[PDB]
């Protein structure tokens, strides 16, 4: 069923929450007993937000492997995503690991550092280019190397080093800076805007390892953006579009990382972005 006539069937009916608790009743539940081990207690931000183990991404050290990140690896669409919480104070040097050891490009964050007076995650970049950033926990250096400022998102160079082996790599950071405190996006067009300048950037590409996506929790605006890329490239993969089906992709995800997507606004606004991605698309 072509999704701009569910879209206006479930608006007209208003029934998004009724949609929305039925994705929640039949998602997946594997087990999290890593997460949940006594050590990690001061490694995870939300006690009701944990990777799977099936599914989550191991730190490359014999001490503790552990971090609140989970890859998902959509077979059909060809993208894999990790998606983490935002960092703590005492996992900046895990999450600088990670990028490392998977082989990122990009990093993109889609929250501010502080919102609704409340820290959501620790400043885990330098804001300087003559004050870069050691790592020592993980033997990680992080230079800022250049910062271009738009009206709706930043987009930053960044130099990674390895002082064990003194290789280095270019990160490059996408920081959407004006989701609101409250609610959802009216319009999903600077949203979109955002999604095409990460694709031009090749961070989202076969060549790297894994993209690394995050908010605070790493499940909300973090499903927004996998879920809303995922769907508007299986429309370029398939004969007929009209088959995509955005709660069959959701609740595929769900079975790598729990709770993606965290409200029926959010639903409503992945629908959005999704429909609304035919304009800067097909047709006109
Ligand atoms: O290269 C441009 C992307 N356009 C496709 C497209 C359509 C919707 C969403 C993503 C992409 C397309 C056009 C016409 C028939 C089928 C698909 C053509």
């Amino acid at each position: 069923m072509e999704m701009e006539k569910e879209f206006e069937q479930i608006d007209k009916s208003g029934s998004w929450a009724a949609i929305y608790q039925d994705i929640r009743h039949e998602a997946s539940d594997f087990p999290s007993r890593v997460a949940k081990l006594p050590k990690n207690k001061n490694r995870n931000r939300y006690r009701d937000v944990s990777p799977f183990d099936h599914s989550r991404i191991k730190l490359h050290q014999e001490d503790n492997d552990y971090i609140n990140a989970s890859l998902i690896k959509m077979e059909e669409a060809q993208r894999s995503y990790i998606l983490t919480q935002g960092p703590l104070p005492n996992t900046v040097g895990h999450f600088w690991e990670m990028v490392w050891e998977q082989k990122s490009r990009g990093v993109v964050m889609l929250n501010r550092v502080m919102e609704k007076g409340s820290l959501k995650c620790a400043q885990y970049w330098p804001q300087k280019e003559e004050k870069e950033m050691i790592f020592e926990d993980t033997n990680l250096k992080l230079t800022l190397i250049s910062e271009d400022i738009k009206s709706y998102y930043t987009v930053r160079q960044l130099e990674l080093e390895n002082l064990t082996t003194q290789e280095t790599r270019e990160i490059l950071h996408f920081h959407y800076t004006t989701w609101p405190d409250f609610g959802v996006p009216e319009s999903p067009a600077s949203f979109l805007n955002f999604l095409f300048k990460v694709r031009e950037s090749g961070s989202l590409s076969p060549e790297h390892g894994p993209v690394v996506v995050h908010c605070s929790a790493g499940i909300g605006r973090s499903g927004t953006f996998c879920l809303a890329d995922t769907c508007l490239l299986l429309m370029d993969k398939r004969k007929d579009p009209s088959s995509v089906d955005i709660k069959k992709v959701l609740l595929e995800m769900r079975k790598f990382r729990m709770g993606l997507i965290q409200t029926a606004d959010q639903l409503r606004f992945s629908y959005l972005a999704v429909i609304e991605g035919a304009k800067f698309i097909m047709g006109d």
